[PDB]
């Protein structure tokens, strides 16, 4: 229903300028448990939710690609 496209388009866009393109599933775990800490306050509780449900999905394809629009809309948190 979209209701997490825009916190995830913000929270891989974190993580996309953050962290190496070149990292390790164990450096992207450790990312995602500190990303919604750097989102505005109004997005903290809707972030955490957000990271908790998609967390398997997330570590699987962060791993090939970080770009925000492409990783939301491969899980479906965008479904455009
Ligand atoms: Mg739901
Ligand atoms: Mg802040
Ligand atoms: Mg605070």
């Amino acid at each position: 229903d979209g209701g997490f496209c825009e916190v995830c388009k913000k929270l891989v866009g974190y993580l996309d300028r953050n962290l190496e393109k070149n990292s390790t599933k164990q450096e992207i775990l450790a990312a995602l448990e500190k990303g919604c800490s750097f989102l505005p306050d109004p997005y903290q509780k809707q972030c955490d939710q957000f990271v908790a449900e998609y967390e398997p999905v997330l570590i699987e394809i962060l791993v090939e690609v970080m770009d925000p629009s492409f990783v939301c809309l491969k899980i479906g948190a965008c479904p455009s």
